């Protein structure tokens, strides 16, 4: 399948070269995957996601997208014109309150949610969670993303925009999850982006087009850009059985664009997220 003129970000995982505005994917679409946009919520009713999205837990007085940020994370793992897995179902838990801040034990307890959650959802082909959000260091966030992936969901978080070593933030710095940075359309790592030994991949970064509450869209930039890019790659990969759950971060990581990005540092990984799809 081929959708022209999609956002520079779709366009680049499935291309070899940047510059190029046609995605091209299987047309399984991440159909049977489920993604997880641990956030501050999804507008379920956006017609980007063709009644895909829903919100299945909030901790704070409601579970709308007063934000706007999960809502642009969930249009990049699974809408319509601005996802990357086009039929993925797609599960909001907000545990960010609507100025996008959430307290580490919200967070923890989100995760955990996931991973008995999932349990209670039909998605055959494997479960996703996107992590776009994190603070500085904590083992305890650390160990839910950790339990997360190791309860057989998909950890994908973000690097962190700090334009630091991603070490020292959470869960960013969790292993056995997949800490993803962020490039631009020019393949040069994402200003912002977060590096070090602990990133497994990059995605599209900046100025990432996706859905935006009332309705809308907009362009925005952020490792919480990248992250929905390898979330939704890898429910998309899921669907195709190319990968399972316990080993999609290092899969993309396998089967990434090498070498191609510029300003990496030395010591981090030099991959670009790739659906490597042949049309």
């Amino acid at each position: 399948a081929a959708q022209t003129n999609a956002p520079w970000g779709l366009a680049r995982i499935s291309s070899t070269s940047p510059g190029t505005s046609t995605y091209y994917y299987d047309e399984s679409a991440g159909q049977g995957s489920c993604v997880y946009v641990i956030d501050t919520g999804i507008e379920a009713s956006h017609p980007e996601f063709e009644g895909r999205a829903q919100m299945v837990k909030t901790y704070y007085y409601s579970s709308r997208d007063g934000n706007g940020h999960g809502t642009h994370c969930a249009g990049t793992v699974g809408s319509r014109t601005y996802g990357v897995a086009k039929k993925t179902q797609l599960f909001g838990v907000k545990v960010l309150d609507d100025n996008g801040s959430g307290q580490y034990s919200t967070i923890i307890a989100g995760m955990d949610f996931v991973a008995s959650d999932k349990n209670n959802r039909n998605c055959p082909k494997g479960v996703v969670a996107s992590l776009s959000l994190g603070g500085g260091y904590s083992s305890s966030v650390n160990s839910a993303a950790a339990r997360l992936q190791s309860s057989g969901v998909m950890v994908a978080v973000a690097a962190g925009n700090n334009n630091a070593d991603a070490r020292n933030y959470s869960p960013a710095s969790e292993p056995s999850v997949c800490t993803v940075g962020a490039s631009d359309r020019y393949d040069r790592r994402s200003s912002f982006s977060n590096y070090g030994s602990v990133l497994d991949i990059f995605g599209p970064g900046t100025s990432i087009l996706s859905t935006w509450i009332g309705g809308s869209t907009r362009s925005i930039s952020g490792t919480s850009m990248a992250t929905p890019h390898v979330a939704g790659l890898a429910a998309y990969l899921m669907t195709l059985g190319k990968t399972t759950a316990a080993s999609a971060c290092r899969y993309i990581a396998d089967t990434a664009n090498k070498g191609d990005l510029s300003n990496i540092p030395f010591g981090t990984v030099n991959l670009l997220a790739y659906n490597n799809y042949q049309a």
